[PDB]
């Protein structure tokens, strides 16, 4: 079943229930997801309506771009060309710049395919916003079906050279309530290193380095507590994690990474090359969700994308568009149930 | 009384009702006005869905800018340098360039006051948005009253000097008919000089001429088949109107012009300088509005802004906004009814 309303200052709340029960819902301002609940539980991060997103964190769930990360001094070369982006994190270019696109309201259309139900979001990227040469059309595709899977289908063509990287900035609490950490989560990720900071600023280092082994290294499931009780550098630097991980094995055939809570459990997969992840180190800001004060740690991330810093570090790839060169790029969250057994205590 | 409901691709339609059963609707997408009817007849041109705008023409009833109207070689000096907007008419900045304003949904909250109801379209234009420097916070509220006055009052604030002059882009048919010419209407123009285009492209000429004692000259009421008539070439150019009217005077207070069709009336009041009249000269285009085939010269529009063409005749004025500088535009268009 879809269902529609209004969500505030004219934004609209798509709402699936799919045949297992299951409702996911969604929102074109930033082309979103909302909420996710099985059984009356929310899965994830979100507000009650448009006005939080504005007022309180616009991220949370969002389609964040045109490139995802930070930028150090909104630097990106072109074609042999130096360009300029806003800066909107002191000199650096922050998720797409000031006021990007997970602030618009995106126009859309709904498909009903039965079994699957997909909500096609679209927007076009002015040529020269924020610094970004284009025009850029792009299109996300969020679609749920009767298997749990929800799946993100981002598609772009512009009409000059740019870059673009975009992601989904969905938020995990198992807990079902902000104001319960997510430590208590099991983690597995397949992935053999990860892409330290500089510092504060959070800008990449400049090296890769190996995690096997480490605090941070959930090849093999372990609880999250074990990396936020973690004294290494890069954990104490940001409190918590809020970094790029790289995948071992790609492909959108393998689960790369599975978050899991008692009987229930997200799976991963993805065509992108990393897994940024951030565990929502907000210290005592206490945004509240559902009426509930958020603690640090109250939530997770999986933005699946190329990695930033690439602009210091070529070996992560590259993220250039060329003009009329057609961009895709697929991301799928799947629920399950007794996926595994997980029976722990905190 | 207020209606809310949806109005195709995400886009709300937003109807209002006053006291006297006219009702006035609009839309997100591109701060526009949809339609306004009395007695069951409409006395403006629009679409069903937004949809139709987006495939047929986005122009219709919408706020369009940053700029409105058309700039030479998408040319414009801030602060002394050169900037090239987007450029979408030939070498032209045409409304703004593509994909503008108009073509975006904005975002909205409705403020109901009784005698008058106001609803509120903001829009952020990055800085560096086809061109131009911003970013710019831009809001448009349109209002409603019972005394069957819709205004229109924009405000704007950029982070950058720029460039602000945009416009409402309605446009008039008192026919209640796509498919009937405006001609039989009577337009009274407070307004003494015109702005000639160059050629074809329509580019500004460069000079500013005097129209009193011409088929232009409306300043006494009278019949727009006159002008259509018209042998003057700047008529000819163009196969009707198509240009900015310089107002004689300034000032939200005086009725600057008046469009009526027997027992109707609109009268329109702005704190612009000009006039940009457009009369719909589409020949045989007949895009379909209401499944009624629109005819050359089935619609008039007002766009009050200053005039375009200050780029070469700096007499016309200057749209320049320096940062942190508050814009303000009010246009107010009122509805009567002879008894
Ligand atoms: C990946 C995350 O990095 C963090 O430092 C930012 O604060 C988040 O909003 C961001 O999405
Ligand atoms: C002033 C007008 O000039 C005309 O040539 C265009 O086609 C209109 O849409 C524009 O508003
Ligand atoms: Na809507």
């Amino acid at each position: 079943s879809i269902k529609i309303r209004d969500f505030g200052l004219g934004s609209d709340l798509i709402s699936l229930t799919n045949k297992a029960g299951v409702t996911i819902s969604f929102t074109n301002l930033g082309a979103r997801i909302v909420d996710w609940q099985k059984d009356g539980k929310h899965l994830i991060l979100g507000f009650d309506s448009a006005k939080e997103y504005l007022e309180k964190d616009a991220y949370p769930g969002a389609t964040v771009g045109p490139t995802a990360g930070r930028i150090k001094d909104g630097l990106v070369k072109i074609s042999g060309k130096d360009y300029i982006l806003n800066q909107n994190e002191g000199p650096q270019t922050l998720h797409g710049g000031e006021e990007s696109i997970h602030t618009k309201l995106w126009t859309y259309e709904v498909t009903d395919l039965g079994a699957e139900v997909q909500v096609k979001f679209s927007l076009v990227s002015n040529d020269g916003t924020n610094g970004y040469p284009g025009k850029i059309e792009m299109s996300v595709t969020h679609s749920f079906d009767d298997d749990n899977k929800w799946k993100i289908h981002y598609e772009a063509i512009s009409d000059k050279d740019t870059v673009f990287n975009p992601t989904g900035h969905v938020y995990f609490n198992l807990n079902g309530d902000a104001s319960e950490s997510v430590e208590n989560h099991g983690l597995r990720l397949a992935a053999s290193r990860f892409v330290p900071l500089k510092d504060q600023t959070e800008i990449v280092r400049g090296d890769i380095v190996d995690i096997k082994n480490t605090d941070l290294d959930f090849r093999q499931e372990k609880q999250l507590s074990n990396a936020f009780n973690s004294n290494m550098e890069q954990v104490q630097l940001v409190k918590g994690i809020d970094h790029p991980f790289l995948l071992d094995q790609l492909g959108l055939d393998k689960e790369q990474a599975r978050l899991t809570l008692d009987d229930t459990s997200i799976s991963v997969f993805t065509d992108q090359p990393s897994i940024v992840i951030f565990t929502a180190n907000f210290g005592d800001l206490g945004t509240l969700y559902h009426e509930k004060k958020q603690v640090h740690h109250g939530g997770i991330t999986f933005e699946c994308q190329v990695s930033p810093g690439s602009e210091q570090i070529p070996e992560l790839g590259d993220i250039s568009l060329k003009a009329g060169e057609k961009y895709q790029a697929t991301t799928i969250y799947s629920l399950h149930t007794k996926l595994e057994h997980h029976h722990h205590h905190h």
